[PDB]
């Protein structure tokens, strides 16, 4: 009915034949084999009462899991109590020991990626290196976070479809976390197809004070750019960037199509055209 | 016949021999030794007495996998009670002992990949990645489940064909999950033909009121947007894109269409020109 | 001359010293170790002579075949009789047997290539995921299945040159069965020079009604469809396609130029023209 | 309540029972192995006892790390007192230390990437590859490191996210330290079209004589160059470049510009005039 | 001299002190191991006396291998003789033999792409998958077979060179067997500049005709074929093919040609033009 | 104070407490254990006192470094006296040595790395494959060696950043040294617009004896070539090429330079002109 | 000063030592462990003897080599003397030789690549692919053998640069000899601007019967080949190709040339002229 109960009985079973041999031996002096079977011999009769109380209680409450953990189970105890039983009568110890040890290895190493994420998931849920709701990047993977497991992580990607990440995907790759970053940084290039390239400067200059003289930029740690970074006949190409205060992401997209029409409209005033790539 | 006969044979013939052996030895002591390799002789006995009637049972009612199974298990038995026997009887012991772990660990590597099928099959069994007739990617193969086995997974591919996936590929890789989206988004480019970018503002913000003034349109998450990704000479970009609502797959197709055409549309209104990459 | 007189002679011989040392050493005590050595030593020579006498036996009927087995086995039976003995004289027994040991992992790992297939090999004789004749694609091979063995599997590729394919490549890698398939699917684009794209819905709706409207199509699963998937400056681009129904290898050409004439067909009849990528 | 009563507790235990069986024994003579038994089973008790009260000193004062090491500690402590005990008892040692062995070996395998992390960890705190704001590249990650850990070290990318690198990254991949540079080097290409040659050798050593003229070079290592890098058709390409001093990163964009710029002034100078790509 | 005075000079020595070491202790009591260490050092002694007479006698008959061979199986021996005396003697047992095992298994698996070649050359002699002078393709080599060696495998490759493949190569992956086949297959795409494709049919059914009225074509297995497999403005392309019988290599160029020239005759007499990829 | 105490107080203790305890047998009998035991824990306590005297002697005169050596250091030391005094008292001796030696392999795969760097450094300082100043090229590394170190490599890229390169890469990649190179060599390619071939030759043989007429070439190996590559409508591609003779840097650049302006010009003195690629 | 003397103070020291043992016994019994333990100690004191007078005697004649020698056998002798000794005396024989083999199993990990460029070395040794001067092409690298060792080769690339192969790299990669080769092959393809397609074959054969008539061809084998293998819109291609005699590289050239200027010769004399690919 309960622990108690498959105790009890192996218990006063073991009991019952071990009184049983001492006054069988007192009144052929082999008491410590038999004795050491039958407390493994009982003991395995314990573990099996247990295992089918467990697993009958769970599914007296999911059900497929519980019958594969109960065919599981009992591959395992019937492994385990074959190993003990053998070794308790004394039958080929070492035979059945080597089988029982390269048995376990193979299973040992088929199972390197179960395992794998499992430890991965308990490192994660000690040195957390995202939360959930946070937009990450594992790899070739990007999205934001819905659910955190022992074994997977779920997110959500760019064409808003659910993934599943392997968790031991997590500490052999870098993360990005696109949800921590407290500024943000734009660069984009514009072709110009100029010959007087002595107004290359001025234009420069011009396009930087722009994007000083312009809320939401970051003027903490790099100043905003343009360079010339290619020239070729009747052509040249500016390389533009800035920092951007932390915004949201429509923001990010308006500033970025204002940047740029600002830029193109100091470029234009200066009598200077487009160029094509 | 059966499991009891297989039994009681070899049995009666181990009791039989160890009550011979007593009465020999008490009316030259080594009754420990042949008694214990009578044990490991009826025993194998026994093993293989049981395996033959199994599989004979299981041709008396799917042939090949049969054979297959007789001969393995025959190469196993072989094998186990070579080991067991010389292990009683004493001779070459450590020698027989090593010659069969090094051939239990050369098949316990080769054998990594139908064990390392298998074990995800299980982990999969309880973290349900998907179901019967979703729409899932793998790695580098995608399409609609239509069996689920222990060691393989079939699917059914853009072409309609049936591939067979091992299942140690969904313990290794990401899988997405197509069919539990709840929500759709889709994103386009178009290419404009303007000098006059005065008007990229206007015609921008328009398109964002047609996204939300649409149906089949998701403004829980994210807000449509459309903004400019890169100008040039006499052509410019704008980058669409909205959150659909949960829809089918002839619907999510209609209703690009239709975004794009009406986008279309509101770019011409304002006199632009569809530009050429 | 058979396995009879193999074992006879060895026999014989071992039971004659027995009995000579059991009265040498009634009328100084190490009979067990004398025993153990001699029956050790008669094992050996008796394998010995069997081996001789099967590969001999064999080439008294796929000749270096042979030449090579008899070699292999002579290498084989030399270490292991080698370990045995000095087991049983008791001379360096943990030396041999660890110079034994790490021969036989170098061996067992240098063998991981051809232990592999056949495991895989007999893995494939389980789940058969192929038979003889079927179009098959794993990896980066693909081609029709001309013979299937234990360690190799032999295809047709598209050149129609005799392919061999280790048999440790169908459980890594996904395989695509081509003809098992139930219904084909075809997809094509269609690229049209339109200004005027008041007339994509129109030419869409007519093109699918088309497809719907033909034999050797299957509305089973998905509708056909004809989305415009971009647009350009005077240039658009219809992404056709729809399901057939299973059919031969010339008919799905057949079908493929079909479908292409009667949509070219449709698109020019409403007074558009194709484009030009 | 601490280290002392967790103490003192099993250790008076443990006299109280050795004790009582010295004088159970001298007024059956198995004294070590229930002398063993019974230290084992006090030495476990003991540190289920420390174990307890430093995960609540813990907890009375960063929680689901707690209740982590907690869980990961009672499954490691169960798994060793089980070992232990099955070896002072003596019933199934070897079995039960195989079994615990490949499960050791299996978590050993599992956890060689948190190992690694923190083994890269501690070397690099030995040879410091980069300190604290420095701007590395490692392998395919670049950035301004803002935090350096035991397991990973967290970058600051050109998009202004954090990075999270695991440390086994940094042992097995080159660094490019970005900070640590004494001295800069700009090349560039330059296309003319020119179809009269005679004079690429002037231009070119003008060129040269421009950039030793320049401040802000280092003509310490190596000479600013200029060649003729391929010919065509009234088409040449030339190749410049020079070191710079130790500069900002602003003063690097504005003296490529000024060099690119003098470089197609004096170009310009001698009648020729830029090619097409 | 020979190995008979090999034998018998160290067989003589043993003898003779075994005879005086019996009547040394007759006339304290360690004869078992100083008999074991007599026996382990006469051992050792007579394979150094029968290794140098045969690579003595291979010498007096290919000369630096036989020094190399020379110089491994002397540091072989004294591996093996140090490690059985430091065994025989009992002086430090575990510890040499722990690093002589270790040593045993870093050589072990530093001699695994050898071990590799060796085995995968004997697997191949038994499942000959290519002869002599067949042109086969292995990965990335390609060429005529020259030599089959034991650890190599001898190519002739394209631009005929000889190429030399490590036998290990041939059992990961598959190969190609390009003078096995049976049969040939063509295939080709012309390009058309065609605006009426109402006689694209005709054209194709006509072109297939010609194929099937073609001697050297093969109408065993699979019809010819042209189908339209893109349409464009004033462009078309069919994709012909078929098989041919089989055939040399100057004939498979010269059907190629032949059915490529009479396919455009048949294009251009309806009118057509080819067009322009 | 030094290592004289550090040992005297021990060694003090330890023969205090075997005199003791001989005396304590004299006027029950377990001297063996008792003995081994304080040896043992003698021991322990005498590499600990070391220990200490030495990181403390060390941090009385690269701080951190000593914090993490005697962190390391006890974390190890802990683990040896753990393992030696479970074995010493015999409390669960295999369960602890078997925990013991898996902790032991986690670390040893963990630290294959750190082992490889350090390993691969020896190796390079016997075979030195490069020296201080040399400009190497290790697989996707190149630049100027500024340090060598016993697990890293300092180089001096080409943009003039310090990269540190692992020493493991040293042993598996190839090492290109272009500081140790006795002569260099050239080749170009040039496009010509000929219609009249007539006069291809003629070019190609005056090149060449110009290319031989130059001092700094070298006529030592191989000679200076000249011939046509590709031909098509309007068009030819000589390739040229030659051997120079060791020198610097820039007259390397110049000798590029020189050679293509005279092959340019020969090229026009016979008529013909440049084409375009 | 030698080995005698290295020797000669050991052994009599240790004979010393067991003849005073056996008086100090003769006139508590414990002869066994102290006289191996003076074996064990003499025997280490007796190595570090002649290790010391070996490196100073190659110090008293490439230095560095020998400090690094000195140190690293040093460390070695240290690491067998401490296991030797403690498994001499008897304290914590099972806990340092734990420790000893994770050190010698992480040791010869981490030495995997030495040991592999060395058993390659031998490899290479016996089965000869190449020799000194010979031009080969190994995987990614290419050049003439300039040096041949032990753990690593030396070749001279195209650029003239010596670069260093480590020799495992020639047991995993196919190995191409360029010196071997008895003949060559060359193949071109020349691109025709043709309408008139009816004389396709009759240039073909022409150029064929060129290519038998030319002398430094080779007609061994396979014979010289021309056909057409794409056609287009007034465009076809011609692959050309044949084999050569063996000849040097300048002479290559040379025929390449000249095969191509007659090809283009009768291309040109029936009407034809080159196209534009
Ligand atoms: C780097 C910042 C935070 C440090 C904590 C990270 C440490 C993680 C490692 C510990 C957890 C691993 C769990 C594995 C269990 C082993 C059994
Ligand atoms: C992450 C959400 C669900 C958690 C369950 C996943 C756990 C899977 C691991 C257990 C099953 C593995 C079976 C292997 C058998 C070992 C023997
Ligand atoms: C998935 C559908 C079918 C299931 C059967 C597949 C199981 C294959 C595994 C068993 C055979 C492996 C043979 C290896 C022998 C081991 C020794
Ligand atoms: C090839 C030319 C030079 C030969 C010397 C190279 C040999 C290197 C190997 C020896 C050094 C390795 C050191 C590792 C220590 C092992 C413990
Ligand atoms: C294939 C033609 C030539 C055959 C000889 C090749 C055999 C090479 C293998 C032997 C040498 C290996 C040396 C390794 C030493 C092992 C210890």
């Amino acid at each position: 009915k309960s622990f108690w109960g498959a105790l009890e009985d192996p218990a006063r079973y073991l009991v019952t034949f071990i009184a049983f041999a001492q006054i069988a031996a007192m009144v052929a002096q082999y008491f410590s084999p038999t004795v050491k079977g039958a407390v493994i011999l009982s003991l395995v009769w314990f573990l099996y009462r247990w295992k089918t109380n467990v697993i009958t209680r769970m599914l007296s409450a999911d059900r497929e899991k519980v019958l594969t953990l109960d065919k599981v189970s009992s591959v395992g105890l019937f492994a385990i109590g074959l190993m003990a039983s053998a070794e308790a009568c004394g039958v080929a110890v070492q035979s059945i020991l080597t089988v029982g040890g390269v048995g376990g290895v193979a299973t040992a190493f088929a199972a390197r990626d179960i395992l794998g994420n499992v430890l991965s998931g308990l490192s994660m849920q000690f040195s957390r290196p995202f939360s959930m709701g946070d937009t990450i990047k594992a790899g070739s993977v990007e999205g934001q976070v819905i659910e955190m497991g022992l074994t997977t992580t779920s997110l959500l990607n760019a064409e808003k479809f659910p993934v599943l990440v392997p968790n031991s995907l997590f500490s052999s790759q870098v993360i990005v976390n696109k949800s921590r970053a407290q500024w943000r940084a734009i660069a984009s290039k514009i072709p110009l197809q100029i010959d007087d390239l002595d107004m290359i400067p001025q234009i420069s200059n011009e396009i930087k004070e722009m994007l000083r003289s312009n809320t939401k930029v970051f003027l903490g740690k790099e100043a905003p750019h343009c360079y010339l970074s290619r020239v070729e006949k009747s052509f040249a190409e500016l390389t533009i960037g800035c920092n951007l205060i932390r915004m949201g992401k429509e923001e990010l997209y308006n500033t970025q199509q204002e940047v740029l029409l600002e830029a193109v409209k100091i470029i234009k005033k200066h009598g200077v055209s487009l160029g094509t790539t």
